[PDB]
This record gives structure tokens, C-alpha cells and sequence, in this order.
């Protein structure tokens, strides 16, 4: 096709990459003029700040990232430096905050990380964003740790089973197959984030939602664990033309059984009347055609 649309995803082990490796299937399968590519990177941050660069098309980022920096504010990243060039498409899965620990690492809350050494989060993802509040709210920074590890999570889970990391953060959909490949190669445990602790910071971090990681999801984590997410949502920039993106999303979402297929995440949890809900910035044009046609907005 000739019109090249590039999707900024994550690690390849995390949620993001199959997902938009997924979306970018559909696509290039419908035979109608878009050539996709899904691109592994560090996460939100960077896929957002590669739309406002002009090298990304589109890409999936939290919600509460995406706030942040359409409205330039709250983290370092965007702190007045706003990007107004990004649009929603659509709200996707809740993605989870993970804090895994190893086992006899003297780790059992989140208040046990002071001086351990720590995988934040990889290089502009959002999971290091979640992991500096999360850690605010337990009256702790990154200077603290022993150590703030940032890199990808299949560098980070070798890490972890090779003893070099202590405990590692994630903010992802459940099921990723680095937390999985993880659980399965080494002893781990799952730290627990208490809801109460980060309301007491919901005015500077509104986004956070109680969530409980079900007992059994990962090998030797049989308890259920409470914790927080956010949410995953695919985004694109105001400057593709309204019928690029409804195109676009017509070959994507036109088939709601072809495009759950692409993850269980999306089998689980995407709803097409839950894709509009509560958006944290405006709507591409070309979906908010796309919603109204289907009906939903
Ligand atoms: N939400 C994570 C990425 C999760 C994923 O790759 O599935 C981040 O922005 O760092």
C-alpha cells in the first residue's frame, strides 16, 4: 500500500508489541492502501514523544500518560511541554501494575524496596512513571533503591533470574509473557499496592483504579494480589487525515471477532461502547466518524 502508518508498541515480551503487530495484520490484510508496522520501544513516554517528533503515526500509550502529556503536565517528561498533537482512537484493557519480587529477597511490601536493587520500567515507558508514584505513596523515591534499573523486560526478567535485580515493576495487561516466562524460571512473589495509600495521592495521579491479579494467573503466585491499573488505549496524530483513520479503524474494529482474536486481553475486556468511555484526550475525527457510524457515540 502507500500510505505508511508506523505503531510505537512496547517490549517485544510485553502486551503492546502483539497487540499492534496484531492491529498491523489486519490491516495489511485488508488490501486497502495502508502499509502498517508495529515497532518495539520502551513504552508510552517514547511512543508519545515519537508522534510528536512526527516518526510515529500512531501507538498504543496508558491513559494517564497520554493526560499528562496532551495537557503538559505532571511528569518530568511533559512537564510544560505539552503534546497537543495526539488523539485517542480507542480504550482497550486495563493494565495492571505489577511489582514482583524474589523470593527471600527480604521483600514484602512495597516499602521493602529501600535499598534494593530495582527494574523500574524500560527507557520512556510508562511502567517507571507508575513505579516513581506507587513509590511516593509509600514515602520513597528512586534514590532510595539500591539500585533503579531501567531497561527492556526481557533484559529485565534475566535480570531478575540471574539475582542481578531484586524485585521488578511492569505495567501491563495481564498475561504478558515476560511476567509469565518470569513466574516460570524463577521463585517470585507478588507485592501488593494498597488502594488507600495511593488515593491519598489521587489529586496529583487520578488514574488509578483497584484491581486484584487473580491466584493462579502466574506459576507459584496462587494468592489473589491487590493492586492498581490503568488503562491501555491505541493513539494516533491529529495529522493523519480523518479517512486514513477511519479506514484504518473500519479494518480494524469492522471485525470485533477478527480483532479480539488478536490477544485475550481484548477477547477479555475490549467492548466497543467502552472504547469511547471516559477518553483522557479528544478523539481522532476519523474515529469519532467511525463510533457514530457503529452507533456508539
Ligand atoms: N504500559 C507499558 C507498556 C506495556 C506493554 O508493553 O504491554 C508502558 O508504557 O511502559
Amino acid at each position: 500500500a502507500q500510505e505508511f502508518i508506523t505503531i510505537g508498541s512496547g517490549s517485544t515480551t510485553g502486551v503492546y508489541f502483539p497487540v499492534a503487530t496484531g492491529i498491523a495484520k489486519l490491516v495489511n490484510d485488508a488490501n486497502v492502501g495502508i502499509r502498517a508496522n508495529a515497532r518495539s520501544t520502551g513504552g508510552s513516554v517514547a511512543n508519545i514523544n515519537a508522534i510528536n517528533a512526527g516518526e510515529f503515526e500512531m501507538a498504543l500509550a496508558q491513559n494517564d500518560i497520554a493526560y499528562y502529556a496532551y495537557q503538559g503536565c505532571c511528569i518530568p517528561a511533559f512537564e510544560g511541554k505539552p503534546v497537543k498533537t495526539i488523539r485517542a482512537l480507542a480504550a482497550l484493557y486495563p493494565e495492571v501494575v505489577h511489582v514482583v519480587a524474589r523470593k527471600d529477597a527480604g521483600i514484602r511490601t512495597v516499602a521493602d524496596l529501600k535499598g534494593k536493587r530495582v527494574v523500574v520500567g524500560d527507557v520512556g515507558s510508562g511502567t517507571e512513571q507508575n513505579a516513581r508514584q506507587i513509590l511516593e505513596a509509600y514515602g520513597l523515591t528512586f534514590d532510595d533503591l539500591g539500585q533503579a534499573i531501567r531497561v527492556s523486560a526481557s533484559q529485565g526478567i534475566q535480570l531478575m533470574q540471574d539475582k542481578r535485580a531484586d524485585a521488578l515493576f511492569y505495567t501491563v495487561g495481564l498475561g504478558a509473557s515476560a511476567i509469565q516466562q518470569l513466574a516460570l524460571t524463577t521463585p517470585i512473589a507478588l507485592v501488593a499496592v494498597d488502594l488507600n495509600r495511593i488515593q491519598a495521592i489521587a489529586k496529583k495521579y487520578p488514574f488509578y483504579v483497584g484491581f486484584n491479579i487473580p491466584g493462579g494467573t502466574y506459576k507459584g503466585v496462587d494468592v489473589t494480589t491487590p493492586t492498581v491499573a490503568v488503562q491501555a488505549m491505541l493513539i494516533a496524530s491529529e495529522r493523519l487525515s480523518e479517512e486514513t483513520v477511519y479506514k484504518f479503524m473500519k479494518a480494524v474494529f469492522g471485525n470485533l471477532e477478527a480483532f479480539k482474536k488478536i490477544h485475550p486481553n481484548l477477547e477479555r475486556f475490549f467492548g466497543l461502547e467502552k472504547a469511547v468511555k471516559g477518553l483522557p484526550i479528544p478523539l481522532h475525527p476519523g474515529a469519532e466518524r467511525f463510533y457514530k457510524e457503529a452507533g456508539v457515540l
